[PDB]
DNA sequence: TTCACATATGTGAAA
DNA sequence: TTCACATATGTGAAA
């Protein structure tokens, strides 16, 4: 839970949190205030369940698609950045980050996928997904493979998905309209179709999962993996030579990678809103704060404009943001975690062979909207069948008490009611069939 | 899913999966056959589930206390050490991987947790848990903690609750009486109401796990943690100057760890079972194989007589096997996973307030002596309410055809009843109060 | 041991 | 939307 005078703090454990450690213990030195970071196991998910009832974390950092959820859930504090301190960061970032017309979460760094190779293996990245297959079948000669990846989460393959024109939700008139969805559509389908026929040709493995490619492509024995900023330091300290590249493009199309804005809100239900504003506005939204974040995991490419001119010229940052280009922000509307759960059980389903790519997408379709029902809502079906159970519990006990039928010592209420048919002039069958 | 002609190995992540990779690249380099390591998280979880398909990994690493329970269900092979093999291995450790009078994994090493401290900040580690409450009054005035270890899972408790005299089930007549459960005598109930006072006057703090604790001691936050011999590589490698020994007493009796034996189970559909009692006879169960595994994260004691001599050696190891000495061999009946759930869900509820230490052992104990019903008995029940059911559902669809009975268009079984009733002679109040 | 009503929620109906 | 039987399993009674 949250205690006055402290911070603690909750970011995804793929991100530079000792860096930010680093951070948190200099705001120690000036303000007095412990702070402690902790990367906890599904937070994105844990959050919204806790905050709630009180626990939870004075921040959590966290892309922008799921504030949108929780922002409308009245989880996070509504942001107050001087009109100096907005110009000070890149005006589609804070758009990113604002739901409704409130600004719910700083923006911190912007994240996008590429292609990272490994060049003594592969000097010449492929330019193209078609290539793959053939590419493939020559390094596994010489005891490699081209490519792995997470397939456990639909982040690492919605570019593939989209590249031919597979689309969550198609924003038109101002708005993200939730009755359009292209999950469903040819892009969509030929993008999975193919990389399940990856998967049949045994060029993947469905159980890739995100551990699985980073520990294949740091020890060299794959060519070519798919991943963000963050994943930078650890090829770093391995002894892989690599690049940063555009994501190769499907049918002539380009890989088309959802666009996050690594953000934070704070913890509504905080003690410490402007205790830790200190931290967010005059110690992480900084240079030199951020320099110490992106020196454990490379952050992306900041939202602070003055940070990232000097980010930029890295030419690794440059590819990030070529691919970023090619993407789309994520929406931050509500709808988002169930269109990512659909599309997550739509890959993995397809490329487990639990389904075909056309059920599979269909099912995701139909789910990418689906209206999760309130608690009042659940509260009402509750009570309602509390009552219809009340009613007949009641019946039984009087027909029992004062019906006086021929029954069993011990019988079941199918028996009292058969008792009460009979005498109504009913014949009731033994397996319940029943006539005057 | 299991292929001819490959190894795929699952091991915890907090082993040493790097070291046993190198070993499965020597095997693949004397026969040819490639040898994939993994750790996915809650694996001693995900292998019964797959498993039972004909699904998993070839060999499963976990400590013994899991796999009686993954041979009942059918889930491992028999394995088959010609007696020259076993007798490098001491008797003890074949006896963790016995059941139901056959060897169902190889044994690789002994486990015990320890105490471990930081010299420089406390030298003379405490002797008894009552004087850690004091010996953290003075480290927090020099803005340090006592203690922290993993509070999340109940093996590193477990020491301390059984201390006193509390125990998971007792051996009596030659076998473990499933039936006879001490999680809730005095003993237990000491220790974990000492615990839990050590949260409420502030000595320790209730959400601490694994990760916390860990960052705590190396960083130099704390003097003291508990661990087992797999944490003294990342303590190494940081500046601390660390020393293993003793578990503390509590209440004058030494803390009683449960001790595990980390095992290799060979998977019951594996087409690689020849293969896979090569790699692990000849090559993981041999001197150099050992090492290169314990290099990357300390084994403990390991089973190869040959490789454990030279182990001995280490004063880590003879502390590790000092507080083994003190606790027990962990049972390996199937029941272990249900006594582990059981406090496990008690530790956290009483660390957290959210029981009495007397409720949340109370629960405890039922549930590790709960009887699981087998599947038949689940199939029977279900069987049965889908035959009373049905009965009614005929009766019902009999009353409705044939009634007459001046009823709404619509309307549920509750008023076809109340309609019954009145023909028979009744009176049905709204809340289904029945009289004649 | 078997058994039966209780349980919140699921599937899908009727608007 | 609200509604209602179905769902496997829970709780606990009666041997
Ligand atoms: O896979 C669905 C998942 O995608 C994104 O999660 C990213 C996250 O944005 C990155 O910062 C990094 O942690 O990798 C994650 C994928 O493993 C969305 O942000 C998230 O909401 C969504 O569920
Ligand atoms: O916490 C319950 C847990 O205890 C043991 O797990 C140990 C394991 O033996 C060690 O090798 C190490 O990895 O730490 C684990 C605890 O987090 C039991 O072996 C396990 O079955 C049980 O659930």
């Amino acid at each position: 839970k949250i205690e006055e005078g402290k911070l603690v703090i909750w970011i995804n454990g793929d991100k530079g949190y000792n860096g930010l450690a680093e951070v948190g213990k200099k705001f120690e030195k000036d303000t007095g205030i412990k702070v402690t970071v902790e990367h906890p196991d599904k937070l994105e998910e844990k959050f919204p369940q806790v905050a709630a009832t009180g626990d939870g974390p004075d921040i959590i950092f966290w892309a922008h698609d799921r504030f949108g959820g929780y922002a409308q859930s009245g989880l996070l504090a509504e942001i107050t950045p001087a009109a100096a301190f907005q110009d000070k960061l890149y005006p589609f970032t804070w758009d990113a980050v604002r739901y409704n017309g409130k600004l719910i979460a700083y923006p911190i760094a912007v994240e996008a996928l590429s292609l990272i190779y490994n060049k003594d293996l592969l000097p010449n990245p492929p330019k193209t997904w078609e290539e793959i297959p053939a590419l493939d079948k020559e390094l596994k000669a010489k005891g490699k493979s081209a490519l792995m990846f997470n397939l456990q989460e639909p982040y690492f393959t919605w570019p593939l998905i989209a590249a031919d024109g597979g689309y969550a939700f198609k924003y038109a008139a101002g708005k993200y309209d939730i009755k359009d969805v292209g999950v469903d559509n040819a892009g969509a389908k030929a993008g999975l179709t193919f990389l399940v026929d990856l998967i049949k040709n045994k060029h993947m493995n469905a159980d890739t999962d995100y551990s699985i490619a980073e520990a294949a492509f740091n020890k060299g024995e794959t060519a070519m993996t798919i991943n963000g900023p963050w994943a930078w330091s650890n090829i770093d300290t391995s002894a892989v030579n690599y690049g940063v590249t555009v994501l190769p493009t499907f049918k002539g199309q380009p890989s088309k990678p959802f666009v996050g804005v690594l953000s934070a809100g704070i913890n509504a239900a905080s003690p410490n809103k402007e205790l830790a504003k200190e931290f967010l506005e005059n110690y992480l939204l900084t240079d030199e704060g951020l320099e110490a974040v992106n020196k454990d995991k490379p952050l992306g490419a900041v939202a602070l404009k003055s940070y990232e001119e000097e980010l930029a010229k890295d030419p690794r940052i440059a590819a990030t943001m070529e691919n970023a280009q090619k993407g789309e922000i994520m929406p931050n509307i509500p709808q988002m975690s169930a269109f990512w759960y659909a599309v997550r059980t739509a890959v993995i389903n397809a490329a487990s062979g639990r389904q075909t790519v056309d059920a599979a997408l269909a099912a995701a379709q139909t789910n990418a909207a689906r209206r999760k029902p309130s608690w009042r809502e659940r509260e009402n079906n509750r009570r309602r069948e509390r009552r219809r159970r009340a009613v007949a519990a009641k019946i039984y006990t009087g027909l029992r008490a004062q019906g006086d039928y021929n029954l069993p010592k011990h019988c079941d209420n199918n028996e009292v009611l058969k008792a009460l048919c009979v005498e109504a002039g009913w014949v009731v069958e033994e397996d319940g069939t029943t006539y005057r």
